[PDB]
């Protein structure tokens, strides 16, 4: 299986997403990934919409995503990745979301493949201010980077016309597709929606691929 994340250095690259939630709740975000050094450098921009206001991530009722699977996928000449996911409600529930990725890797012009998910909040404190996040994922089939490497971000977003800041300092291991983040709210503390939504937002270069 080809890596185009990793090949993609030092050079780096961006990626476009949407995620359409199943109660007309709409976000859309950009990352643009460089690397400078021993870290990667993640430049983020999130803009959610249409949460209705007694829905679960206005009311902040939502406890994780399930474990998910992203088809992996060529088309046109572009990197693509699909995912249906599932966020966990309090009440026992699930409230699906369709993610729709457009993964811009070095190669402009480039036998699918799956990488598997698994994302959790390992701690966080009371308004979510201040949030320890981990990642795990391992593409399957149908020397820039180093083993352990640092990854900064920022993100600038908006959901339901609540804008904030949040900044995050992390590490992982690029080879075995896991890492950790701690994560900061820098403006629009408290967040008045679900965290979760974010977490997923928060580099596919930290993927064990063959």
């Amino acid at each position: 299986i080809p890596d185009y994340f990793k090949q993609s250095f030092p050079e780096g690259y961006s990626w476009e997403r949407s995620m359409t939630y199943e109660d007309g709740g709409i976000c859309i975000a950009t990352n643009d990934i460089t690397m400078e050094g021993d870290s990667f450098i993640n430049k983020i921009h999130f803009k959610g919409t249409n949460f209705p206001p007694n829905g679960p991530v206005m009311q902040k009722r939502t406890v994780g995503w399930e474990a998910s699977t992203e088809k992996m996928y060529e088309r046109d000449g572009v990197l693509k990745g699909d995912v249906k996911m599932k966020l966990l409600l309090k009440g026992g529930g699930h409230y699906r979301c369709d993610y729709r990725t457009t993964y811009k890797v070095k190669q402009k012009p480039v036998d699918y493949h799956f990488v598997d998910h698994r994302i959790e909040i390992l701690s966080h404190d009371k308004d979510y201010n201040k949030v320890k996040l981990y990642e795990h994922a391992v593409a399957r089939n149908s020397s820039v980077i180093k083993p352990d490497m640092k990854n900064k971000l920022r993100m600038e977003g908006n959901v339901n016309g609540h804008a904030f800041v949040i900044e995050g300092e992390g590490s992982g291991k690029p080879f075995e597709g896991i890492q950790t983040i701690d994560l900061e709210v820098k403006e629009g503390a408290p967040l008045p929606f679900a965290y979760d939504i974010l977490t997923t937002a928060f580099n596919r270069v930290f993927t064990k691929y063959p």
